[PDB]
């Protein structure tokens, strides 16, 4: 019901990120993405970062959804979030400062 999102001293971790299914779009500029958080320490913010392939010097990718923290209680499975990535590969990277993972997807790439 109500959601207050805060900036004050937090931790963002959320590594755990299982990709369950590819990022589809469900609408204008509209993907959807399923991925499991297998993470045992609760709820916390997603370090992540959309940017189109070989672009991690500038932001790019976004995501449709709130931002990438799985605060809930029921985050520990394939949760789903959007992403409003620009038409072309997108080099999208989900880890924290520690261990950090990196993926790239692409759906056409013809002249």
């Amino acid at each position: 019901d109500k959601l207050a999102l805060k900036g004050t001293t937090y931790g963002m971790c959320t590594e755990k990120f299982s990709f369950a299914k590819n990022p589809a779009d469900t609408g204008h500029g509209t993907v959807v993405i399923e991925l499991s958080y297998s993470g045992s320490d609760g709820p916390c913010k997603i370090p992540i970062v959309s940017v189109a392939s070989l672009n991690d010097m500038t932001p790019v990718g976004r995501l449709v959804t709130v931002n990438p923290f799985v605060a809930t209680s029921s985050a520990n499975s394939k949760v789903l979030v959007e992403m409003e990535p620009p038409f072309g590969d997108s080099y999208i990277v989900v880890g924290m400062g520690d261990k950090q993972i990196n993926h790239h997807w692409h759906k056409a790439g013809s002249t």
